[PDB]
């Protein structure tokens, strides 16, 4: 399942979104495009982990490039591949 996190997007509203996300399907995708809009999804997938510990799980993350579009031109995009994982 892929979210799309943009220069305006708010850390804590996503990483609740990416937590659950992860207690469900046991992973997520988060796309991001521009400086702004990855650092808050750094950001988001970081507060993520505290949302999900209580749950005994954390997470890992691979981050790659893909291409996707801003108003219908192509634009380098990063994506963050995440993967939940036990910790017990
Ligand atoms: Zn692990």
């Amino acid at each position: 399942e892929t979210l799309r996190v943009s220069s305006k997007s708010r850390p804590n509203s996503v990483a609740g979104a990416i937590a659950a996300m992860l207690r469900t399907k046991g992973e997520v995708e988060v796309q991001a495009i521009g400086p702004q809009a990855v650092n808050q999804a750094v950001k988001a997938i970081a507060i993520a982990r505290g949302y999900i510990a209580p749950d005994n799980l954390d997470l890992v993350v691979k981050p790659a490039f893909v291409k996707l579009e801003l108003e219908n031109e192509e634009r380098t995009a990063l994506k963050f591949s995440i993967k939940a994982h036990p910790l017990e």
